[PDB]
């Protein structure tokens, strides 16, 4: 899944091909 730790999602999102954050940037 979603390896970017960066992300701070919840059981929901479809972080699973489509992700889109860097290192210490999440905008989802
Ligand atoms: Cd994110
Ligand atoms: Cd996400
Ligand atoms: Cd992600």
């Amino acid at each position: 899944i979603c390896t970017n730790a960066a992300c701070k999602c919840a059981n929901g999102c479809k972080c699973g091909s489509g992700c889109s954050c860097t290192e210490g940037n999440c905008a989802c």
